[PDB]
């Protein structure tokens, strides 16, 4: 378990780092911090790990204060992109550096075959480059068995197929030995597979903490639900207007029914309009369900992928970007009857850009 | 354009690699070759370019018949694991290679050879040497002295094969963008089925040496000839499971294990009451509500065993009775291991397979 209450930092000139973070992370949790380049992320790391100061706010492992500690001290294994293995040493020798019992300390080290590099095992590090020597680096710190882990972007060198495979061994580990992770990356993609809840951070101020599935569906303003998921939610500008006893959205020329059940000081005003492209769908059974809520697009590009079909198209004056069912009909050119689901809507203030539920 | 006429073409030993081989490419096309390991694709290219000979059968390259005609006078681009490019030349030297030999229009190599490198991006590495190039640049490299060719047919094997996950898809891209500028046919070999989604304007499927289906993308993906199509093409594999036909009333429905899949009114006679195999698509199995409301009649609980998150989607793994399914719905689903998930079953997506024979009954 390890505690940050109020902790602050703040760099020279008076220039505020992390403003006020505040966070109690279980033990036996894996946390993501995910955010924009300066937004803090990093920063709070090396804090943790005893490599800058804290300015201000304590900073608790277990039951103990740390603030004042040496990073040798604070039982943590760190994996950071200074990753630096000693050139002339073997790699085993590399990932031995645990002071020890030395000939039980080989049967983990051979463990580490996890990251599939049993077949460098004495190899020095100038032989390898670029990916194999972080997943030296990694090893490393695998076999530590410490009281919490802290690593900065650990599979950023590495390649899409290969940097997916070290990601599911991270995560075993943690479902093995159960010890508090802390993982800090610039992709989003890897935050909500990995980790028990993740933290949003944005120009220092933490925006969201909450499980990978809340922050997606659930997201408390404009920037973390423009921020997590890609390609990016569409967001529209829409008024909010009361017809009978039914809740519309209105933008453009387009009408926008709102399902009963929804709201009330907002009413008659103006609004941003968020869905995600995967809730613009063009499947029949939703354009003829949802028949109100359908409106014709013009496609200006689409994208086959396999997986899916993302069409690219412009309503009246606006862009959207949707996600359908693979190997798709539409092509440049063609308007499209596209479906908006209502039950996925998002809506926010257009001056705080917080949601409105 | 491109034509072959009943070609074949058989090994030592009498084995046949390429088994009556016919398709009639039309000018500025893009053909794709794609199948398994030793299905004859790249013997097909390797008789295309001259570099086998053909046992028997037609070639015509644009009206003319080449089956006894060299490669070089075949006006044929190459890009193949052949092409190493020449170790101590420029890139720009290596680019004006073959057309420096080619009757030299020297003032005229120079403007087509930048061009062809003004398209590729690769102007400023007109002076490095191959050895100094990475494996990315110099497939770019490689594919510039076909460009310089302005040829007849440009002839592809497995170019992105020396390429990494991201760099694959950026550089096949550019080749989709490139037959769309040059407007010249183009032959495609290559072993991932990924493409026959994104690349290509038909695409030949081919098993043991026989072509099993020529067709444009979305009719080879949403009317396969045989199961093998349909689990070639496509990923994750189409689920199969062997289902009887049955005749209940007017309605046609499908029963495998426990369960009962109704097909709309549409689906005929004459396979009825035997047993087939049924395949349908993960993205066809689907669990949101609507499909639970709209065909509540072909809802199957399924137990979930594994589920796959990847933000583009979500993959569920689940048994029925003793059989396996896999499903793709969108990407933040709430069903994990352990749950029993109400899938429903897109009655009008469903191919049925003989079950001996193993080729389409629709």
């Amino acid at each position: 378990s390890v505690k940050l209450k109020g902790v602050y930092k703040r760099y020279p000139g008076g220039v505020t780092a992390v403003n006020d973070f505040n966070l109690d992370i279980e033990d036996k949790e894996f946390i993501i911090l995910v955010g924009p380049s300066g937004c803090g992320k990093t920063t709070t790391l090396r804090m943790v790990a005893g490599l800058e100061e804290i300015t201000e706010g304590e900073l608790y492992i277990g039951d103990k204060l740390v603030n004042d500690v040496a990073p040798k001290d604070r039982d943590i294994a760190m994996v950071f992109q200074n990753y630096a293995l000693y050139p002339h040493m073997s790699v085993f020798d590399n990932m031995a550096f645990g002071l020890p019992k030395d000939e039980i300390k080989r049967r983990v080290l051979e463990a580490a075959k996890i990251l599939d590099i049993e077949h460098l095992l004495e190899r020095k590090p100038k032989a390898l480059s670029g990916g194999q020597r972080q997943r030296v680096a990694l090893g490393r710190a695998i076999v530590r068995n410490p009281k919490v882990f802290l690593m900065d972007e650990p599979l950023s060198n590495l390649d899409a197929k290969l940097r997916v495979q070290m990601r599911t061994e991270i995560s075993k580990l943690h479902q093995r030995l159960q010890t508090t992770f802390i993982y800090v990356t610039h992709d989003q993609t890897e935050a909500l597979t990995m980790g028990t809840r993740i933290v949003v951070m944005k120009d220092g101020y933490i925006q969201q903490v909450d499980t990978p599935t809340n922050l997606y569906e659930r997201p408390c303003n404009m920037f973390v639900a423009g921020f997590i998921g890609s390609p990016q939610m569409n967001f529209v500008n829409a008024r909010i207007e009361k017809r009978g006893d039914e809740m519309h959205l209105l933008f453009g020329k387009q009408d926008i029914k709102l399902p009963e059940g929804k709201a009330s000081e907002y009413v008659g005003r103006e609004v941003v309009m968020g869905i995600r492209p995967e809730n613009i769908r063009d499947e029949e059974i939703y354009l003829e369900s949802m028949s109100e809520n359908v409106v014709e697009g013009r496609v200006e590009v689409v994208e086959m992928l396999g997986s899916e079909t993302l069409i690219y198209m412009v309503i009246d004056d606006f862009e959207f970007t949707a996600r359908v069912n693979p190997r798709s009909k539409a092509r440049p050119g063609d308007v499209i009857k596209v479906a908006f689901d209502a039950n996925k809507i998002h809506l926010f203030d257009k001056e705080t850009e917080k949601t409105i539920m």
